[PDB]
């Protein structure tokens, strides 16, 4: 398939995903509300859920699909179970320090917590732990469907684990909290389990030949995808230390803010590497592709949620307590991050083609660029210009980095940016048009309008596009 069709494939099958994994977080506050229970449950699967989150957006496959890509026969599969036997012996000692040492690791994770939930969360490691031997077989997996061309069915494993946690969540009026916590580590197991062909159609060496050169490249590539993980981190930390109050309107933009992240951030940087990295001679046409595949998605993503921002917050966090005041800020926080989407959008697609042909070091310095940025920028401004002025500063440092790379690779698709632009201000005006009615659901219909008027103008204005692939479909 062609990167925009891939890219779409990948974002829907993320959006239903992410549909289950709403209604899981809305079955856990019917079953368990506000209770310590709940907060050690979200203790224990911390890590996990991190390494799933940062294995979605490409950390393992970054390393793993140009080495894996580039071998044949017998060498393709001792590589792939150097990489295998190497990340199992990790991942066993640190269960096993997991079992001896709960203590240290919930003191780690669950720092601030009330003694009550770090009691119970060390008993529910014992139960979560194991789950990230799961977590990176399913990624490797993962990364072996990518290097086919096969996006859908990958992005929408989660689902699984999703429904075994609202099942468990289900039994917790029998079982109380273990019953979401099996029902987590169960999901792990047969997020892999659905994908395992991928990984037992080759043949196992007893070899770890390979694993040193392949964490040369992991290295790299992880700590450069996992740039927004570290944003959320120093943002969350510097507003907890400048103003308490507002640790609640980030935490609330930061969880919706990411949905479209996720949606459009990370698509076409997912579909780009193995396109390079099976067509290597071709990487700048095929960067050029997904530099207008990312801003194709990013651009009206942010132009709609922006405008959208106060009836998507209004909705999902003006309930009880939260009044429309709280409202205003955490929409105006959603809106300083959503002006950076289109900026880790093209962040992500560069760093990935770079990964595709073996070029870690041009991503890491951008990484690096954009982390250290936020950080300096977050301890500035942040004090004068609060959550607000935290925000913005992680959209400002992906600008910033985007800039490092884009003089790197030295190209730029201006004119699909202006057309993208245009079609997203008809997008825009025609969604200003509907907005009048302050009904709570009305925001839903006017992003299904919003979708529609921007795929119709698009079709209007790339109508040779449309036209050759038409063509070459009816030859
Ligand atoms: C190659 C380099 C690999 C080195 C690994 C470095 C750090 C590993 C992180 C240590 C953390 C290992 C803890 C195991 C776990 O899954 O705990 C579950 C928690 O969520 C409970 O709250
Ligand atoms: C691989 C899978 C191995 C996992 C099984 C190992 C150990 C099971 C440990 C079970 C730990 C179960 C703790 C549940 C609990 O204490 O609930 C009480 C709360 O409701 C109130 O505090
Ligand atoms: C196929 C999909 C199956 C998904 C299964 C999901 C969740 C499994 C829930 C099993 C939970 C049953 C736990 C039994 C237990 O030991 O309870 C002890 C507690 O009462 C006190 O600590
Ligand atoms: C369903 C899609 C509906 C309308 C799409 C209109 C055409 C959209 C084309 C958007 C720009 C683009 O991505 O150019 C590079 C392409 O080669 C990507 O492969
Ligand atoms: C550079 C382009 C950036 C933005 C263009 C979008 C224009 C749209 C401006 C939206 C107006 C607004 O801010 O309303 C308040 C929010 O809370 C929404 O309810
Ligand atoms: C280079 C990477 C990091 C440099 C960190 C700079 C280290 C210096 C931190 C100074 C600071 O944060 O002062 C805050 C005061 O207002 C106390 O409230
Ligand atoms: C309000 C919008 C009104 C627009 C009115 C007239 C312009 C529409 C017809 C002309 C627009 C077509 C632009 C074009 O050259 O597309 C080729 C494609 C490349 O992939
Ligand atoms: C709703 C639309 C659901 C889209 C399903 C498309 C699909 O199943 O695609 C799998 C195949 O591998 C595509 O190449
Ligand atoms: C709201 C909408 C909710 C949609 C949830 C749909 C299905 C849930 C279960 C789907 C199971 C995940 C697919 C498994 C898979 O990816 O199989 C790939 C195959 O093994 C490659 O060889
Ligand atoms: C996966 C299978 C079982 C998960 C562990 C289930 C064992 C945890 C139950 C321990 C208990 O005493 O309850
Ligand atoms: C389920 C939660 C815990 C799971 C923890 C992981 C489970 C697997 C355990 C150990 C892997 C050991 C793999 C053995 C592979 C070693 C091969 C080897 O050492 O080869 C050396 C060769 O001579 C030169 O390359
Ligand atoms: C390297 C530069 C490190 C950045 C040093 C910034 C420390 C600082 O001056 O913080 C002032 C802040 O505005 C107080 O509210
Ligand atoms: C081009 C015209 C585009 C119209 C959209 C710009 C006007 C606007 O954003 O108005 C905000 C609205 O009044 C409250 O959100
Ligand atoms: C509301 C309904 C809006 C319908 C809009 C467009 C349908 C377009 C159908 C044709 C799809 C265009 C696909 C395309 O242009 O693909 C480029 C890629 O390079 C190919 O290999
Ligand atoms: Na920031």
């Amino acid at each position: 398939m062609s990167i925009l069709f891939s890219s779409i494939l990948f974002s829907i099958a993320t959006f239903f995903s992410r549909i289950l994994g709403l209604f899981r977080d809305v079955l856990f506050a019917k079953y368990f509300g506000v209770s310590y229970e709940l907060d050690a449950y979200f203790i224990a699967i911390m890590f996990p859920f991190f390494l799933r989150k940062v294995f979605g957006e490409g950390a393992m496959s970054s390393a793993f699909v140009p080495l894996y890509s580039e071998k044949s026969g017998e060498e393709k599969d001792k590589f792939l179970s150097s990489v295998i036997n190497g990340f199992s012996l990790i991942i066993l000692a640190l269960v096993i320090l997991s079992y001896f040492f709960p203590e240290l690791i919930i003191n780690l994770f669950g720092a601030g917590s009330s003694h009550e939930t770090k009691i119970l969360a060390k008993k529910l490691l014992l139960i979560t732990s194991p789950s990230i031997y799961f977590i990176f077989l399913w990624a490797i997996s993962y990364s072996i469907l990518n290097t086919n061309n096969k996006f859908f069915w990958p992005a929408l494993t989660p689902s699984i684990s999703n429904i075994t946690i609202i099942i468990g969540t289900f039994l917790s009026t029998k079982y109380g909290i273990i019953s979401p916590t099996i029902g987590f580590l169960i999901g792990s197991i047969l997020m892999f389990f659905s994908i395992i062909k991928s990984i037992i159609k080759h043949k196992y060496y007893f070899t770890i030949k390979h694993f040193p050169h392949f964490l040369k490249l992991f290295f790299p590539t992880f700590m450069t995808m996992v740039v927004s993980q570290i944003n959320t981190v120093v943002d969350m930390n510097v507003v907890s230390f400048y103003d308490k109050g507002s640790i609640s309107y980030l935490q609330y933009a930061s969880r919706f803010y990411l949905l479209p992240y996720g949606l459009f951030a990370v698509s076409v940087s997912t579909v780009v590497l193995s396109k390079i990295s099976n067509d290597r001679k071709n990487f700048n046409y095929h960067l050029n592709d997904a530099l207008k595949t990312t801003l194709f998605f990013t651009i009206p993503s942010m132009v709609g949620l922006i405008f959208l921002s106060t009836p998507i917050i209004r909705f999902f966090y003006e309930h009880g307590a939260f009044t429309s005041k709280d409202t205003l800020i955490t929409s105006k926080i959603l809106i300083a991050y959503t002006l950076g989407l289109p900026f880790y959008g093209i962040y992500s697609t560069i760093s990935r083609s770079y990964h595709a042909i073996k070029n870690t070091k041009t991503p890491f310095i951008a990484a690096t660029i954009v982390s250290l940025s936020n950080i300096i920028l977050d301890i500035i401004f942040g004090l004068k210009y609060g959550p607000i002025g935290v925000a913005l500063a992680t959209s400002i440092a992906g600008i910033i980095g985007v800039l490092y790379l884009l003089f790197s690779v030295k190209t730029f698709p201006i004119k699909d940016f202006l057309k993208i632009s245009l079609n997203s201000l008809i997008m825009l005006f025609v969604i200003y048009l509907t907005d009048f009615t302050d009904n709570e659901f009305w925001f839903l219909i006017q992003i299904l309008i919003g979708i529609l008027v921007y795929l119709i103008f698009s079709s209007i204005f790339y109508r040779d596009l449309i036209r050759r692939f038409l063509y070459a479909r009816k030859k």
